C-alpha cells in the first residue's frame, strides 16, 4: 500500500496545485506527478526510471524559472543515485517525496501571493503539509533526524519562493516560525506531552494574529519549563525530545529576528 | 418561493466570489449579499429598506474602486425611486439583481485576470451566468427586452472592469461576442430552432480557440440563412426572433472589430 | 435589563461629555448616543438598523475630523455584519459599546487636555471607565480575551486623539501603562490576590507622581514575586492570571520605555 | 500491422530525406527514424519511452537549429503526456507522426531549396505528403478535424522553415495554397464529388504555373457552385463538406493575398 500511498499523496498535491492555480502553472502538476512516479519506481525497483524522471523534471525547472526547486532536483539526482547505489530504497523515494512536496508548495505559495491572499493562510498551508509529509515519513521507515532535515529542505525552498514573489523578509521569518512550532508541537504530543503542545500552539496563534511580543513572552515561558525538565533527565532522554529543543531554538531565533 | 430563489442566487453568487478570491476581495462578498438583501426586500414590500440598502452599497463601490459598479448603483437607485413610486416591483428587483450579477462577475473576473487564466474561462463563466439569470427574470415577469437591456448593461459593466485589469481590447471583444451568440442560441432555441442553436454554438467555439476567420465565415453563412428565414414571414415574426436578429448583428459586427 | 444599562451607560456617557466639555463639542454627546441606540438595536433584533446608525457615526467622525474614531467605526461596522450574518448578538453590542466609549473618552480627552488639567486626571479617568466597561462586558457575556482585546482597541484610539492634541509622548505612555497596571489589579483581585493588587496599585500611584524609577523598582520586584507563584502551577493556572501576565509584561515594558 | 505501417513510414521518410540531402542532412534522418520509434512505442503500450524519445528529438532539434520543429516538439511532448495519462493512444501517436512528418518535409524543402529546384516541386511533394499522412490517420482512428488541424500544423512548420531559407512570401503562399487546395480535393472526392475535385485541381494546375488570375477566376466559379450546393442543404451537411468550405475559403484568402 505505500506505492498506493505515494500515488495517491502526489496526484492529491497536484489536483490542489490546479484547483488554486488553475491552468496559470499547469507545469507545476506535471512536475509533482513525475516526481511521484520517480518515487513510486524507486520504491517498486528500478534505479535508472527515477534517474531518467528527475532529469526531466530538472529540465522542467530550468525552463519554467524555478530555481531552488532546480537546485534541490540536482541533489536529488545525485543522492538518489549514490543511495540506490548503496541498495537503500526508502531513503531515495523519501528525497524525491520531499522534492514533489517543494513543488507542490511553491506552486500554491505563488497562487496565493499573486491573488493577495493572507500570510495565516500561506503558513498553515505550509505546517499542515510538513506535518503529513512527516507521517508519511514515519510510515516508510526514514531515521527521525533525517526527516527533520528534509522537512528543513523543503522550508528552505518554499522560503526562497517566497522571497522570488516579493514577500517581505518578516512575514517568511513568520512562516518558517509558524512551521517549527508546529513540528515542535507535532514531535512533542507523540511522547505524552499535551499541555507543553496546547502551550506551543497558543503562542503559535498569537504569534499569526500579528501579535509578536506576547508570542514571544509566551514561548519563552513554556520554553523556560520545557527546558528545565529536560535538564531534569540529565544524559538521558528520547531523541524526539533532543530534536524538539533544537526546534524551539529555532524558532525562538526566528521570531526574535522579526 | 420567488424570494427565496434571489436570496438563493445571492448568496451562492458570494460564496462563489469568496472561492475564487478568497479573502482577498471580502467587500465583494458583502456588496452582493446586501444587493441580494435590497432585492427581497423590495420583491416583499417596502420602499426605503431598498434605497439604504443600495445607498450603502454604492458606499462601498465608492470606497472600494469600482467605477462602472457604482455607476451602476446610482443608476439602479434612481430607477428603483421611480418604478417603486408607480406601484411596479418586479423591475425594481430586475434591476437590484442585475446590479449583484455585475458585482459578483466583476469581482470573479478580476481575481480570473489576477491569477492569469484564459480568457476562455472569463467568457464561458460570463455568458452562463447571463444565460442563467435570464431564466431567473424570465421566471419572475420582466418583458424581454428589458430582460436584454439588463444583460447588456451587466456586459458593459464586466467589460469596463476587465479593461481597467489590463485585459487586452481584443479578448474583451471576444467576450462580448461569445456572450451575444450564447444569448443568441438561448433564445432561439426555446421556439424550437435547434440546429440554428447548434451551428451558433459550433461558431462560438471556433472563436473562443482563436480560429476567428473560421469563426466569421460560419457566422456570416448561418446569419445568411436565418435572415432568409426572417425575410420569409414578411411582416410577421415571434418576438423572440426580431431580438435575436438584432444580437446578432451585434456579435458579427464584434467579431469583425477584432 | 441589558439594554437598559446599555442606553444608561451611553446616556451618562454623553451627559459627562456635554458637561465638561460643554456646548463646544456637540457632535460628540449624539455619536455616542447614537453609538448607544445602535448597540441596543443589536440587543434587542435587528441588523439594518445597526448598519444604518453605524454608518451615520461615521460619518458624523468623518466631518468632525476624528481619524481613529472613524478607523475603528469602519471596523465596528464590518464586524458587526459578520457577526450579526453568523447569528452572535453579544460580541456585536460588544463591539458598538467599545465604539461609544472610545468617542465619549476621545471628546473628555481633549476637553481636558484644551482646557490643561493635569496628566493624572486623564490617566485615572480612562482606567476607571475601563474597568467598568469591563464589568458590563463581563455581565454581558463576552469571552474575557475579546474584552481585553476591546479595550486595547479604546486604549489605542484614545492615545492617538492625545496625540492629536499636542500631548508630549511619554505623557501618554504613562496614561498606557497606568490603564494597564489598573487592568491588571483588577483582574488579580477577583481571583483573591489580594496584597499583589494592593502592590500593583502603590506602584501605579508612584508612576503617575512622577516617580518614574522607583515604580519601576515596585513593579519589578512584585511582577518578579507574580511570575515566581505563576510558574509554580507550572502546566496549569486559571485564564485570568495568564491575561494579567501578559497586561503586566506590556506595562513593565511601557514603563521603561517612558 | 498499424505499428508495422508507422515504422514503414517513418522509415521511408528518413530514407527520402538521405537521398535527397545526402550526408549533408543525417540528424533528420535520425530525427525522423526516432519519431517512428515513439510513436510506435506509443501504439503499443508504454508512456515513458515516448517521453525520453520526444525530448531526445528535442535535444536534437535544439542543436541543429530548427526552430519550429523544437516548438511543435515540446507540443508535442506536453500534449502526448496528457493524452496517455487520459489512457487515449491513437491521439498520441498521431501528434508524433505529425512531428515525424514536419522533420522530415523540412528537411527535404531545405534540400530542395539549397540547390535551387522550383517551387512546384515543393509544392507537389509536401502535398502529396499530407494526403499521404492523412489517409494514415484516417486507417488510425483520429477523428477528422483532429486530422486537419495537425496537417495544418505540419503546413505551419514547413512554411516557417521556407521563411528560414530566404523563399520569398507570395512562394510560400502558393505552397500553401496548393496544399489547402488538394486537401479540399481530397476530402470531396470520397462523398463522390469527381467534378468538383477535378476542377478545383485545374484550378491548382494553373496556380502551380504562375497563372494567378485564371487560377482565382476559376477557384472563384466552382467556389460559387459549391457553395450554392451547400446552402442547398440547409442546416444539414456531411461534415466533409463542412471541412472543405473552410479549407476552400483559407485557400481563396491565400491566393487573392499573393
Ligand atoms: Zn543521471
Ligand atoms: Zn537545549
Ligand atoms: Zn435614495
Ligand atoms: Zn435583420
Ligand atoms: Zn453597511
Ligand atoms: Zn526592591
Ligand atoms: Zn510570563
Ligand atoms: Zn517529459
Ligand atoms: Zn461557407
Amino acid at each position: 500500500t505505500v506505492v498506493e500511498e505515494v500515488r495517491r499523496f502526489a496526484e492529491e498535491l497536484a489536483e490542489e496545485v490546479l484547483r488554486v492555480g488553475g491552468e496559470a502553472m499547469r507545469p507545476y502538476a506535471e512536475m509533482v506527478r513525475h516526481l511521484g512516479e520517480a518515487a513510486v519506481a524507486a520504491l517498486e525497483g528500478r534505479a535508472e526510471e527515477a534517474d531518467r524522471l528527475v532529469r526531466d523534471v530538472l529540465e522542467m525547472a530550468r525552463e519554467v524559472g524555478a530555481e531552488g526547486l532546480a537546485r534541490l532536483l540536482e541533489r536529488v539526482h545525485r543522492e538518489a543515485r549514490e543511495l540506490l547505489r548503496e541498495g537503500r530504497r526508502e531513503e531515495a523515494a523519501a528525497l524525491v517525496l520531499a522534492a514533489a512536496l517543494a513543488a507542490g508548495a511553491v506552486a500554491v505559495a505563488e497562487a496565493y501571493v499573486r491573488l493577495g491572499q493572507p500570510i495565516r493562510l500561506i503558513a498553515e498551508y505550509v505546517a499542515e503539509r510538513l506535518v503529513e509529509l512527516a507521517e508519511l515519513l514515519r510510515r516508510l521507515g526514514v531515521p527521525l533526524r533525517r526527516i527533520i532535515r528534509l522537512l528543513e529542505e523543503v522550508l528552505r525552498v518554499v522560503a526562497e519562493a517566497l522571497r522570488r514573489a516579493g514577500v517581505p523578509e518578516p512575514e517568511i521569518r513568520k512562516v518558517e516560525a509558524a512551521a517549527y512550532i508546529r513540528l515542535a508541537a507535532y514531535l512533542l504530543r507523540q511522547l505524552g506531552y499535551e499541555a507543553l503542545a496546547k502551550r506551543l500552539l497558543e503562542a503559535r496563534e498569537l504569534l499569526l494574529e500579528g501579535r509578536v511580543e506576547e508570542a514571544a513572552h509566551l514561548l519563552e515561558d513554556v520554553y523556560a519549563l520545557f527546558h528545565r525538565e529536560i535538564e531534569r533527565l540529565g544524559f538521558e532522554a528520547p531523541e524526539e525530545l533532543r530534536v524538539a529543543d533544537l526546534l524551539l531554538a529555532r524558532a525562538i531565533a526566528l521570531i526574535k529576528a522579526i
